[PDB]
């Protein structure tokens, strides 16, 4: 048959620092949901361990949360919009840099940052008139590294 | 700090150009797999969608975005680590797609699923290694595939 | 002032697995393109290697690094924008590789140049954007060719 | 044998998003690296541009694409595998750059080379892996940097 060559969607990052898995998430049908989980309390601090993303029914994936400590406060965010910007805070946590805080941002509506907005600031952002369709990164007990999978509107 | 994040070797993708790209590299071992067709077992069966799936949990489907209805299934309970998959690609209703397919892991071999028929791909990594995650492009149908390979 | 650096998307590899991977995406416009070939236009040619530069100094040549002497050159320059670029996979020495490649822009063709015979292969990028650069696997010869893409 | 084609895993990047994506990554060894800075060698370097290369053909520029003179340029002779990378990234004229790098190979060191301020980064691949080519960012200067690695 005749080799129509295959695409890839252009990638924004990643940002963090390496972690013992290689992790990647691009489903076909929009992103609407997305599950932070956390050790601590949001009265004191929050330490994120793992994030979930999904899309519709059956297309989910956790990266993150492989470890002993127990989750103990889950965010959970419902993307109204299309995503075209992710940022927040980087910093190290139990001997490792990881994702402190995260904030999600749609062409339509804000959420976040959630988690300890404290350390160093990242910003995934995209050129205008594309939007963000994925994430990948590094992960092991925590969230090690975040990148986004990009594609015009 | 910034200390530069890994990402996988691919191989691939085969196939053909497709409305989306996808990608499912989960942290856990892949140790399921579902694909859907059209036709039936006892004569033809049409590769429609591909379920990909890492206990607990992460899962995802490609292809089946379509209309056509679902007449039957085939669940691979995947033994051990995937090392390679084949298979065919042939035309169906105007394009091109993954008409067939075969994984083999060093424990055993499963398929080919699918129809025989049409021209054959193969998905070989590099001995010591293990295929940790799969992606490529689809739309009504899976049309194009690759994998996710490290050290095992 | 510190926003996450981006990659562009890819379009490919076709042709099959060669012992090295390779890449090239210069700053500037792919300017001139020379293939090199075996044998002689009178007769069959033989793509044995391909050689992209971009302007002055920017330069890289992928295959051709076998005993064999090229005998045949084919010099290319590009005018505008390559969106798309096509071809011809074959056997050759035990070795499925590029044998023939043609390149498109929006006003004019380059090509085919080579042997024309095999699988027919096809790089298209989505309407509105432009091919920045190339990458594949090669050897002795050229096994597989990829195109790197973004918006015009 | 009609195997899909491979692509060799990346490292990064680091540093900020530039203007152009750039990559470069020769079937045969780095063995040379060309650093152009301006500013002065007694006082402070402002890198400006990275030449890479393997023998006399390929080679590669990124960065310097701005009017800004050059002063100053430092060449290093890369004499093993290259497995590591590391430096400095700070503002340069409104810009997140590189500002310093260094290169460690299974051998010795080089660097670090331009100027000492801001965030560090590092480059390192697994064990018994080299790099064998760079990718990044880059416009009047060096945004951001990566590399491609495989088994040595
Ligand atoms: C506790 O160590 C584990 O978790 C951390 C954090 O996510 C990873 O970086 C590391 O590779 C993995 O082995
Ligand atoms: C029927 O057309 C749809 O499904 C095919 C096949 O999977 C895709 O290639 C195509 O882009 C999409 O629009
Ligand atoms: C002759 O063998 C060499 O050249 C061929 C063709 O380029 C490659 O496929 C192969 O891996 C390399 O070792
Ligand atoms: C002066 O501006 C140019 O050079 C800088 C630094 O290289 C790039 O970041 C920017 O995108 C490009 O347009």
């Amino acid at each position: 048959a005749l080799q129509l060559a295959a695409h890839s969607d252009a990638r924004s990052g990643p940002v963090g620092s390496n972690g013992g898995q290689f992790w990647s998430f691009r489903p076909v049908r929009p992103l609407n949901k997305i599950v932070l989980s956390f050790s601590g309390s949001p009265d004191q601090t929050l330490n994120l361990i793992s994030i979930t993303f999904s899309s519709n029914p059956t297309d989910i994936i956790t990266v993150g949360g492989v470890g002993p400590e127990p989750l103990t406060y889950t965010e959970t965010v419902n993307i109204d919009g299309d995503i075209i910007e992710i940022s927040g805070m980087i910093a190290n946590y139990k001997g490792y840099n990881v994702i402190r805080s995260i904030k999600f941002t749609t062409n339509k509506k804000e959420y976040g940052p959630y988690g300890a907005n404290a350390g160093t600031p990242f910003n995934i952002k995209i050129p205008d008139g594309n939007k963000i369709v994925g994430f990948f990164g590094n992960s092991g007990w925590y969230v090690d590294a975040i990148g986004a999978y990009y594609t015009a509107k």
